[PDB]
C-alpha cells in the first residue's frame, strides 16, 4: 500500500482526514497550504480540486485512475476512506444497512450544516474587517442549535449509552464533527454544556491516532 | 413497492428529492410544511427528525426497519434512492467506480457549499428584519464563486460535450445542484451568464420528470411570497 498524498491545512476539515488515516492506521504524505496566502487558489492545485479549498487527497493505490484517484470534500473523502480502507466494519457499517444510511445522514448534516455555519461563526468573530453583531449573533446561535441537534442525537442512542452517534462504534460521521468540535472553545463555546457531546468528545481525545490526528499538519511552519 | 412518503415543502431542497424520485419512475406520497408556521419545528417530526427541517423521507420498503426506514439531508436521501432504485446506473455510476466517487463529491459541494451559500444569501436579501450589506454582499459574492466552480467543472467534461457534472449520464450531483439553480432567478442572478451552466440547465428543464418534480407540492398564491 502506497502512501496516501494529502493536500492540508492546520484546520477542522483538514484534521477530519488526518485523523480518519490515522485511525485506519494508513501511510500517509502531506502538502501543508498557508491559508492566509490563498495558496488553495493557485491553478496548479485548482487543476486538481476546482473549488480551491483544503483538503484534497490523491490515493495512488486506486489501480483505474491513472497518477491515482484525486478527491475533494471531506464528505467524499471519509465516505471513500471507510468504503476502501475500513472492510472490517471497525469503524463504518456494511453497505445498504439502516446504520449505514443514518451514517450518512448524520456525515452530510455535519458537513451541510455544522461546517458551514460554525465556520460563519468564525469569520464574522476572527476575520471579517468589520464588527457586524447581526451576523455574529446568527450565527453563534446557529452554531449552538446544531450542536443541541447533536446532543439529541447521541441521546437516541441509548443502547450503547451514547458513546457513538450511530450504534456501537465510532463512523465517519463522529470523526467529522470531531474536527469541529475541536474548535467551539475558540467562540467561547464550553462543549460540556451538552452533557453526552462532552463525554463524546472526552473518549475521543484518549486515542491515539486522534492526538496525532489533531498534529498534523503542524500549527507552525 | 409501496409509496414512499416524502415530508417537504416547496423549496430548492424538497425540489431535489421531489425531482428525482419522479425521475426514478418511483410511487410517492407527499405530506407539505408551512415553514412560516414553523411547523418542522413540531414535536412529533423532530422525533422523526431531531435537526427539524426538511426534506425528510420513509420508505416503507426498506426491510431492515420497522415502519421503515426514516432518513434526512437531500444528500442522504439522494445517495440512498440512487443507491437502492436505480441498480440500472441510468443516473448513477456502480458503486466502487472513479466516476462513482466523482458523483459524491460533487454532490457533498453541492450540499456543502452552494445551498449552505445560496441560502445564507437567500436570508440576507428575504428574511432578515434588517438591511445587512455586509451580509448580502457576501453570500452574493460567494455564491458566484460556487456557480463559477461548476462552470469549471463541466468544462472538464468535454469528451461529454459538457452535459453532464460527471461523465455521460445525469447523476445526483446534478439533481442537487439543479433544485438551487432554479432559486437564482430570486436573486436576479441570470445563470446564462455562465454558459456552459446555461445549456444544462436548459436541457434539465426540458425534462417532463423534471418539470414535474418542480410542481411537487404545486405552486400556487401561498407560496409564492419571497418574504
Ligand atoms: N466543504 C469543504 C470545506 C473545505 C474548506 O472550507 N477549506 C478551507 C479550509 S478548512 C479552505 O481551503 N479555505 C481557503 C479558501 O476558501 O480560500 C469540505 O468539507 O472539505
Ligand atoms: N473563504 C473563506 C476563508 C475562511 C475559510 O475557508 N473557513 C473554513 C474553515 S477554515 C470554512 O468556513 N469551511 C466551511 C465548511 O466547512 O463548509 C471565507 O471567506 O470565510
Ligand atoms: N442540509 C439540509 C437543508 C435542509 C433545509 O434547509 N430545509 C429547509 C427548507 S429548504 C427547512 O426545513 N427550514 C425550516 C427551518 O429551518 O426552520 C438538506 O440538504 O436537506
Ligand atoms: N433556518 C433558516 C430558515 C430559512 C431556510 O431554511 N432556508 C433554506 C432553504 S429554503 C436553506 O438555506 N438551507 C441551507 C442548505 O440547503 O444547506 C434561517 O435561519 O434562515
Amino acid at each position: 500500500l502506497k502512501p496516501i498524498k494529502l493536500y492540508t491545512a492546520p484546520t477542522p476539515n483538514g484534521y477530519k482526514i488526518s485523523i480518519f488515516l490515522e485511525v485506519l492506521g494508513l501511510d500517509y504524505e502531506v502538502q501543508k497550504f498557508d491559508l492566509s496566502k490563498n495558496e488553495t487558489k493557485e491553478d496548479w492545485f485548482v487543476k486538481l480540486n476546482p473549488n480551491g479549498r483544503i483538503p484534497t487527497i490523491n490515493d495512488p493505490n486506486f489501480k483505474g485512475v491513472d497518477g491515482g484517484l484525486v478527491l475533494s470534500q471531506t464528505g467524499a473523502i471519509l465516505q471513500y476512506l471507510a468504503d476502501t480502507y475500513d472492510k472490517e466494519h471497525k469503524f463504518s457499517y456494511p453497505a445498504g444497512t439502516a446504520e449505514y444510511y443514518k451514517t450518512l445522514e448524520y456525515l452530510i448534516f455535519q458537513v451541510a450544516e455544522n461546517g458551514p455555519i460554525q465556520g460563519q461563526a468564525n469569520h464574522f468573530v476572527f476575520a471579517a474587517k468589520e464588527k457586524v453583531p447581526y451576523g455574529i449573533n446568527r450565527y453563534i446561535t446557529d452554531t449552538k442549535r446544531i450542536y443541541g441537534v447533536f446532543e439529541d442525537i447521541l441521546s437516541r442512542n441509548k443502547a450503547n449509552d451514547s458513546k457513538y452517534l450511530v450504534g456501537d462504534r465510532y463512523t465517519v460521521a463522529d470523526f467529522a464533527l470531531l474536527g469541529w468540535a475541536y474548535r467551539l472553545s475558540r467562540l467561547e463555546i464550553d462543549i460540556n454544556q451538552w452533557p453526552l457531546l462532552g463525554k463524546w468528545y472526552d473518549s475521543l481525545l484518549k486515542l491515539p491516532a486522534v492526538q496525532k490526528g489533531f498534529e498534523v499538519p503542524p500549527k507552525n511552519a
